[PDB]
């Protein structure tokens, strides 16, 4: 009894081919940039790539949807069509959530409690993801189906037995959990981050980056007369960088590593300052050169260092998720709470709310790799340099 | 290597798994519509059906041709993978050009030599098709692999070159693709031309008012109104008149006045007269009595004219089949152009030589699932039975 006119489906169905292409092709990248470069393949970045995955099968997903969204008159196959790619869904979107969660957890305890102590074991938790997500979404091939609106719904088996009451219990779960991960766990990490002794966390990390960037950018690229600039800026920035406290000891030290970190950090850098200030005025690059070996002889020593634009970025991915989620779920209690009253006009709202759930769906399944190119740099030049040496 | 980004590949990728999507779903699609639909089950359509299989089979390859377009080596039978799908790909691409030449040869016939002539003839046509197809693909199998700068296939392997055997194949390719352009440029045009010679109206006329005769025949059955019959009266009567005049193919050799075109041009005038008295029913409000009067319509039409005349939608399927062939030859014509280019150009190994070479490929390698999945979307677009017949399986 559908009420949408033939031009907005046409719309609805190009964006959605839109998504589709833009998706698979995106996704493609990202899982190809993980596996690629040995870098990049943190743990974090791991379970990105699981979400890709999944994110691909949800890709696969849309074409009998389309179908589906035109149709009159469904299939007498259908049914089955309907529980299995509904538990297909269902099935990717859950694991996608627990996912979100691990990598959450994962990454909670690397920076609040930076003192606690593997390969395979990403591995081992990817794969319980999938197998528990597949018994949470499993009811559903025995919940939904298609009987004599006329849509992939759940049966009034479903209905006349609660079982439908606690699928809706595990939907919820499953949805308040990235909720939980954005509000209470990305907020511990960004308290930790920006705590006070003469700096915070955050900025330890961004003059780091600031100095190393400078310096970088000058020893392979931008010649020019006078780079002094960039050598005021390295030494600004290693300047604050010792009045930050690294993570290894743990800010209960006040002098036994306060004065051996500050002391060899901060002569590394004054020495090659003041001879590359010398060299500037007047082997300028050299020194430079000579200055970088004892960074990395002492920042690998005593350092991930990406903390910042990590937890930024996958606040953003969270919240994306979580958005085009909740029509879904709003949509369903309020709807709930009025089921016979007003049958006419509500149904012609919960059609258009399910519509705006259908292209929120694949536009969450498609937006993540567009996050990463707008957010990591490293993201960026991992696809320019993917099909080379 | 590769000269192109990243993102220009996984786009195409992603692009070819839409076309992967569409096409299998199409030419599924054909297939089912020809077996189920009896009066979609012509010859040509038998032939089109046939054509749909082979599309399927090259969308079956397209999952390994992307794997070694991303230049991954997952097991070390790339080169008998290689020999294989290569061959599959050929093959089937033979098998496409000989079935388009088989139907274009018989539409040619039926139009052009009209009096001069089973289900189990196509049958064994498209055997012997399949056949020449695969034998002629055979030396694929043997002169291709995966062997030790800038390119990256599979490709053909130095005993194909230094034997002269690639040059006989490039002649094999050369020919297949040249018979479309000649069931295009030679046997579609004399039937286009035979079908638009004026004798008042044209052949490509009297189908047009058979074919409007027959639909609103078929409205009659189940119209409810008496504007509704009436309204199918009023264009039948119009057509019948306009039909009157053509001269029938049967008929093509004989005078104007002959005992025949007598015949023919009596039944029309008969015909016209029922149409008369059926609408006189429907003014009176006699619906279900004019639709008894519109079968004897059939009967008279049945005896009169359909012996004067035995396919009825000969402009039709040749204006489709134009569109499908072009759609063909424009879809291969890259591959064996730059072919040409690249052979005579007299420099190889140059990066721009190499980088407009990897770009050709690109375009061919899209281009080739394009040809796969393009027919049903033709189809659908210029056959109204067809995308009827499709809209009802998928339930719209
Ligand atoms: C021809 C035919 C097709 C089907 C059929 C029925 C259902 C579904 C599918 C096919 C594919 C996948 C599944 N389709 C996913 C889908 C539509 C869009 N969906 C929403 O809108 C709700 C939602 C979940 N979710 C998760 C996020 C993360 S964001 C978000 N929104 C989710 C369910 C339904 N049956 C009978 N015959
Ligand atoms: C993992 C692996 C895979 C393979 C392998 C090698 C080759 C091919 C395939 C797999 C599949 C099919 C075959 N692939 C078809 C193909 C690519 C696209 N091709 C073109 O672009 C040229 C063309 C023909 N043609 C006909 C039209 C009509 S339009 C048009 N274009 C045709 C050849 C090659 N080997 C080694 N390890
Ligand atoms: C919002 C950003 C837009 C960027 C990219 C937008 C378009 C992407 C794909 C277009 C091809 C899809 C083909 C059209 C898909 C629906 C076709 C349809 O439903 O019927 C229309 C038909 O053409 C009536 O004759
Ligand atoms: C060695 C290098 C040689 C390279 C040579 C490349 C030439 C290709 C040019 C083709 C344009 C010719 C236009 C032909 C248009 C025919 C369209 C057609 O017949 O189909 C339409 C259909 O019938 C509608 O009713
Ligand atoms: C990816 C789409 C799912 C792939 C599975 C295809 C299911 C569509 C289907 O119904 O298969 C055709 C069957 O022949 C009907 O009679
Ligand atoms: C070439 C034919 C292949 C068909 C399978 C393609 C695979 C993708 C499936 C669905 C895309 C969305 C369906 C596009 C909607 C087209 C239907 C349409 O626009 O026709 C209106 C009709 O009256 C309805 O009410
Ligand atoms: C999702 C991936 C691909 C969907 C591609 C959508 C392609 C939808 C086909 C629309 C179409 O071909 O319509 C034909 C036209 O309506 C006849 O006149
Ligand atoms: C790849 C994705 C393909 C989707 C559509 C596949 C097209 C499959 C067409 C099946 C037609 C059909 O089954 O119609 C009979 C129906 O069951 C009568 O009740």
């Amino acid at each position: 009894l559908q009420l949408f006119p033939a031009p907005l489906l046409a719309g609805v169905t190009a964006t959605c081919v839109a998504l589709f292409v833009v998706g698979i092709a995106g996704n493609l990248l990202t899982m190809l940039v993980v596996s690629r470069f040995r870098e990049l393949r943190t743990t974090t970045n791991l379970y990105l790539s699981s979400m890709a995955f999944s994110d691909l099968l949800i890709f696969l997903c849309m074409p009998l949807d389309l179908v589906r969204l035109w149709q009159y008159r469904p299939w007498n196959f259908g049914d089955l069509l309907c529980k299995l790619f509904q538990f297909v869904s269902e099935s990717c979107t859950y694991a996608k959530v627990l996912t979100i969660t691990a990598l959450s957890v994962e990454r909670y305890f690397a920076i609040c409690f930076p003192l606690r102590a593997t390969k395979g074991r990403v591995k081992l938790v990817i794969f319980v993801i999938w197998a528990v997500a597949f018994c949470s979404a499993g009811p559903i091939f025995v919940l939904v189906g298609v009987e004599h609106t006329n849509e992939c719904r759940p049966t009034e088996f479903a209905v006349r037995s609660g079982l439908l009451t606690v699928m809706v219990w595990v939907s919820s779960i499953f949805f308040f959990l990235p909720v939980f991960c954005l509000t209470v766990l990305y907020s511990l990490i960004g308290r930790k981050l920006w705590r006070r002794g003469g700096t915070t966390m955050a900025d330890l990390e961004d003059n780091w980056e600031t100095l190393n960037d400078n310096l970088k950018v000058i020893e392979k690229a931008d010649n020019a007369a006078q780079v002094k600039d960039a050598l005021t800026k390295m030494r600004a920035a290693a300047l604050d960088a010792q009045k930050a406290t690294p993570p290894k000891l743990e800010d209960k030290s006040p002098d036994s590593p306060e004065m051996k970190d500050f002391r060899h950090g901060f002569d590394i850098l004054v020495g090659q300052i003041d001879d590359a200030l010398k060299l500037a005025n007047e082997e300028a690059q050299a020194a430079a050169e000579q200055l970088k070996t004892t960074r990395n002889a002492y920042i690998q020593k005593y350092l991930d260092q990406n903390h910042k634009q990590t937890v930024k970025m996958l606040a953003v991915v969270v919240f994306a998720f979580i958005l085009c989620w909740l029509p879904f779920h709003v949509g369903r209690y309020l709807f709930s709470k009025s089921f016979e009253p007003g049958s006419l006009e509500i149904a012609q709202i919960s059609q258009y709310c399910n519509l705006v759930s259908f292209v929120l769906f694949y536009l969450s399944a498609a937006i993540n790799p567009i996050l990463y190119n707008i957010m990591s740099k490293k993201y960026r030049v991992a696809v320019f340099r993917l099909l080379g040496f």
